[PDB]
Formats: C-alpha cells, sequence, structure tokens
C-alpha cells in the first residue's frame, strides 16, 4: 500500500497551463525556506525550477509514465524526461 510522499519520490507534477511534468519531491536544505503546510517542494526536471504543490497535483512516476512520459514541445520538457529516467537523484544546482 502507498505511503505518504517523501523526499526522493519521482512524480509527474501538474500545474495550470502546463502538461504533467517530470519532477521529484526535494529535500529542504538546512537554512532554506520551508513550504506552506500540506505542501511539498517540487523540483521540476529540465527547467530546474521549484514550486510548492499538494498531493492532488502529484502523480507517482512508475504508475503514470506510460501516459505522461512522451516528448512535448515545451521548453525543458524533453531534457526533463532524460533526467528523471537517467539520473533523477543528482545535483542539478
Amino acid at each position: 500500500m502507498p505511503h505518504a510522499f517523501k523526499p526522493g519520490d519521482l512524480v509527474f507534477a501538474k500545474m495550470k497551463g502546463y502538461p504533467h511534468w517530470p519532477a521529484r519531491i526535494d529535500d529542504i536544505a538546512d537554512g532554506a525556506v520551508k513550504p506552506p503546510p500540506n505542501k511539498y517542494p517540487i523540483f521540476f526536471f529540465g527547467t530546474h525550477e521549484t514550486a510548492f504543490l499538494g498531493p492532488k497535483d502529484l502523480f507517482p512516476y512508475d504508475k503514470s509514465k506510460d501516459k505522461y512520459g512522451k516528448p512535448n514541445k515545451r521548453k525543458g520538457f524533453n531534457e526533463g524526461l532524460w533526467e528523471i529516467q537517467n539520473n533523477p537523484h543528482a545535483s542539478y544546482s
């Protein structure tokens, strides 16, 4: 059975106006800005940007990749697909 989301988990993350996007739940570094309650720090592969999202917008990658893991014309998406398949736990700073 599923657990709650934790840092390191791989997802497609949905924001308004954007296709479901390869991403991971990030850690919060010592001294870093924490998310709001009930929100997770989402790092978006390819763009390397961070937003705060709740579970309603988070699709676990293994279940969802057949549907959402296809090339897309948007800036950074295909790079993002490479990253989540090939080195999803690397430093992209």
